[PDB]
């Protein structure tokens, strides 16, 4: 499928980097963190038209192979065909996604895990550089 | 085992940027490029001081789970407690191994791989970022 990353044994307050470029025609395209693949502490899906949905940020979580309720964003400041990044962190209370644009979401963190040593990219998102800043 | 990473996807003629930290007392460290685990076209080891040698960037292959002929290259441009890039880009014939000096070698593909897939990062070398131009 698309970028999948291990043990990045990420802390909290720490920064998650990632540069990446939007297809043209693009549906959706997914970031996954969390421990790893069936356990989500952030489930962010952009949805341009997938769904039902129609340019919406779907946040979710997933814990022990079973999705929690999803969160709905009003804005969407992603564009097809473009390059998108987004710089995360987490406390013990939120999963927070920057946009340098100046956007900024937050995601009740569910899990409370110790640290995020998983990503994947299961979408129309090329992955271009990470950063573990 | 360390930072992990599936599906790449890299092909011939495109760059894989790592840049990381060299611990400052760092014995060795080790970048895995391949299919899989037990399917590796470059197995870039280099030894400041682990298995006798010292100073020693140690290449090789593993095709099946069996490790091909070991090659080890003369110069070392790694100083532990420094920050060090390598840039990695392919064909059918060899692997080009960009040091952090301008040095650069190359490497046997001895796998003929279509694709790098996978690459896999252990030893005293924490990684910053990687790049996929
Ligand atoms: C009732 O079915 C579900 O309806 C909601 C509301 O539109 C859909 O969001 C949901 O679609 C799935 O959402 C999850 C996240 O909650 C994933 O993004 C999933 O995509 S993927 O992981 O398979 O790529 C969406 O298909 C929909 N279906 C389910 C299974 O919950």
């Amino acid at each position: 499928c698309g970028l999948v990353a291990s043990n990045l044994n990420l802390k909290p307050g720490e920064c998650l980097r990632v540069r990446g470029e939007v297809a043209p025609d693009a549906k959706s395209f997914v970031l996954n963190l969390g421990k790893d693949s069936n356990n989500l502490c952030l489930h962010f899906n952009p949805r341009f038209n997938a769904h039902g949905d129609a340019n919406t940020i779907v946040c979710n979580s997933k814990d022990g192979g079973a999705w929690g309720t999803e969160q709905r964003e009003a804005v969407f400041p992603f564009q097809p065909g473009s390059v998108a990044e987004v710089c995360i962190t987490f406390d013990q209370a939120n999963l927070t996604v920057k946009l340098p644009d100046g956007y900024e979401f937050k995601f009740p963190n569910r899990l409370n895990l110790e640290a995020i040593n998983y990503m994947a990219a299961d979408g129309d998102f090329k992955i271009k550089c990470v950063a573990f800043d």
